[PDB]
């Protein structure tokens, strides 16, 4: 796709990543939930879906788009995790929502039932979105 | 680490130092902002975060790179001439950082630049910090080999 | 020494180091020769010369580059595959030799790699030393202006 497009995608993945790192930094400072690693088995229980992209033009781009559409959903489902994290979460959601539209333009949920469920769901969705955007850049770089 | 990943990195360090030195030489040439020591007090005024420098160290390179990707995007092209110079330096930083990220997987592990003078001077100081950052990164990669 | 010339030198220095680095990682990854130190015996046995390092030093750097064009040529492309990569490295060292010389002007100032294992392992050894020769030219030009 054009280089202008790929650089547009980078600016965006990097903004969404700086937001995700602000979230992750709050969840660690405020709840000591600092190691996504430790929560890996809870993602089961929490029933967090996975967006596949590594083994993936338009079909791939559609997959990125779906995966983004999935993360704006999950973020929404987290209902802001706590009053103090609410702002942070809104910023990351408006941002994932933008990247989702750059992709379509170019084409042209769980129940986190508790304080603990919202927090651990928070850490894991922030971590799964990081990895996914790291994979979306490598995939787009391979399509430019 | 695998010596071949190490050799792929030592290559990407130099390819970024090249683009960096190219930006610096163009800024000096087109605008006469030739000495980062004349703009250092101003690095403080432009709110620039200097980035410090297995798992933890590979993570500090990756964080450093991630900061440096921020600062470069914030200069928004600097000027119509320097535009493509900056576009190559971002795609190269972004590729190096992806390389550190993919290997940490396998192993299992802002300033705003208000005016044209701020974008110009900003380009001088960040090309300049990224240069040293990367040298020290060429030294600790040797060491974590 | 004019700060502009000196930043054109840094970009040339990083350019040749990146080509150096390009060759190393291809030799390490095509023929698993990933360590100069495991070849210091072959190198001693070939008796290969390494170059030492305003007028005087500027002239030492110029003659140092001359030596490395010499050594790079003797490798006779290493393999068909590695051909282009060495041509670039030759040409980029040539550029930089010229630049240095031109500065001198406006201021008024081979072993035989008899074998195929020898070309590949002599590739690893020259690229590695060149890399180190150029970092010090990077520091001497740094302290020169």
């Amino acid at each position: 796709l054009p280089q202008s497009f790929l650089l547009k995608c980078l600016e965006q993945v990097r903004k969404i990543q700086g937001d995700g790192a602000a979230l992750q930094e709050k969840l660690c400072a405020t709840y000591k939930l600092c190691h996504p690693e430790e929560l890996v088995l809870l993602g089961h229980s929490l029933g967090i879906p996975w967006a596949p992209l590594s083994s993936c033009l338009a079909g791939c781009l559609s997959q990125l788009h779906s995966g983004l559409f999935l993360y704006q959903g999950l973020l929404q489902a987290l209902e802001g995790i706590s009053p103090e994290l609410g702002p942070t979460l809104d910023t990351l959601q408006l941002d994932v929502a933008d990247f989702a539209t750059t992709i379509w333009q170019q084409m042209e949920m769980p129940a986190f039932a508790s304080a603990f469920q919202r927090r651990a769901g928070g850490v894991l969705v922030a971590s799964h979105l990081q990895s996914f955007l790291e994979v979306s850049y490598r995939v787009l770089r391979h399509l430019a």
